């Protein structure tokens, strides 16, 4: 998976961080899936309501490092350390 392989739904993830409550609101912001969840960022998160530093954060990081995975850059990322 180049552009974006999905597995998970948007709530599955959220809820590893505990912001699965938004889920609900990505469906409406037509994210159903993480395919396209990683391909967001606070413009679009924003857009779904979540604007809660605290909560935004989250999300937002969230994402950032389920996609930095997908395609490491001057360095490793999947690794955990």
């Amino acid at each position: 998976g180049s552009s974006g392989s999905s597995g998970l739904t948007v709530g599955d993830w959220l809820d590893s961080i505990r912001m699965g409550r938004y889920r609900d609101h990505f469906a409406a912001g037509g994210y159903s899936s993480l395919g396209m969840v990683l391909r967001m960022n606070a413009q679009d998160v924003r857009a779904l309501g979540i604007t809660l530093m605290g909560h935004q954060k989250k999300i937002l990081g969230s994402i950032q490092t389920m996609r930095a995975q997908l395609t490491s850059t001057q360095g490793s990322g999947p690794s955990s350390g």
